[PDB]
């Protein structure tokens, strides 16, 4: 124990990765914005991207995916997640990056998000929150929500 | 603090990026055998293949990257560092690997090297890990084999 070790850096050179956008192999076009990414991460990292660049024919595309159902700014956090398995800014934007997370099957940040919806749990926004979690499938959201609805009884 | 939230899982998928070997974009040499692995995360992670990828004038070098003063066994350790930040056969080979860190400029793997060295010191083995620690610039262990070797007077 005489030797210092630094800490893992992983995460923080592949976030440098994804903000200097080196050797990109795609663009994300996210409502008239085009982002530089790379397919090997985003499909080591999402199941969706992944069958996504794994079975696309026509090469009309061009390694150009265009995103219809993201905001650029939720957009962003979900890349900023998959490069590095943090997101920052998730707490304004919770609910989006949940509807997000869902659609591109990213388990963990997908249940980050449930976390802190759950967190904020009102009698004012119980039932939206509860349904927020049926249509993106958020398991843990919707029982700790019917929980929370039921106790206020 | 009701939602269970999965452990960060960045290294263990990009370690099947790495062992997959999923839209590579370059091939490396090393004593015969081929491995194909990605620029983008090498030179994210090494400022040698960073130089390396960034500055390469021939297209007859096809993104073909030869490395002749590396073992396989050691190549593929620094390999599984470079994905996932560990080295899990570390220890059967600390030497080697310090010296292949040292020579790909891998900071960390480097001083995870001189941590097993380090603990290793013995009357016997002394004088040749002060020696290994001058020829790849290993500081720390060095500064603790010049000890051990006054101490033990």
């Amino acid at each position: 124990n005489m030797v210092k070790v630094p800490e893992c850096r992983l995460a923080d050179e592949l976030g440098g990765l994804w903000e200097n956008s080196r050797f990109t192999d795609c663009c994300l076009c996210v409502a008239g914005q085009e982002f530089q990414a790379h397919k090997a991460i985003l499909a080591a990292r999402s199941p969706v991207f992944s069958a996504m660049f794994e079975h696309e024919m026509e090469e009309s595309k061009k390694n150009r995916v265009e995103i219809n159902d993201v905001e650029p700014e939720v957009f962003k956090e979900m890349m900023c997640f998959i490069y590095t398995g943090k997101a920052p800014n998730l707490d304004k934007m919770a609910d989006d990056l949940l509807a997000a997370a869902d659609k591109y099957a990213l388990e963990r940040l997908k249940v980050m998000c449930e976390d802190a919806l759950c967190s904020n749990l009102s009698v004012e926004n119980a039932a939206e929150i509860l349904i927020l979690a049926d249509l993106h499938s958020a398991d843990q959201l919707k029982t700790q929500a019917v929980d929370f609805i039921n106790y206020h009884a």
